[PDB]
């Protein structure tokens, strides 16, 4: 059975290397596909800086900090929040980055997270 939270180490990708720049065409689809790729180990993370989001496809899936009181074992506790046309679906803390499919790109780092399964 799946636990409420899972430890994952996500590959951090540079935006210009990403081949598949989003998970789908609707808020519900991108959240669904992101969660599936997270379970399969085929999800990467792009850190948000100026210029990044316009190079990626909407809707966006962000991982955001869900608890600022403790980060177990160095894994920041995080949850998913989607965004389309300036409207967010969920409310959470600070953005760690935007999730994208990982299809073999070489990462620049790994980001340890404790992901809320839902
Ligand atoms: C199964 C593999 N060909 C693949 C499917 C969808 C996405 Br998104 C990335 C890779």
């Amino acid at each position: 059975m799946e636990k409420t939270h899972v430890q994952l180490s996500l590959p951090v990708l540079q935006v210009r290397d990403v081949l598949v720049r989003g998970f789908g065409d609707s808020v519900e689809e991108v959240l669904s596909e992101a969660r599936q790729h997270l379970k399969d180990g085929t999800c990467g993370l792009v850190e948000v800086e100026k210029g990044v989001l316009p190079q990626l496809e909407q809707p966006y899936v962000f991982i955001k900090r869900s608890d600022a009181r403790t980060a177990p074992h160095g894994h920041v506790m995080v949850e998913l929040v989607a965004e389309l046309e300036g409207i967010q679906y969920g409310r959470s803390g600070e953005t760690l980055g935007v999730l994208v499919p990982h299809v073999g790109e070489i990462p620049v780092a790994y980001r340890k997270v404790l992901l809320r399964k839902n």
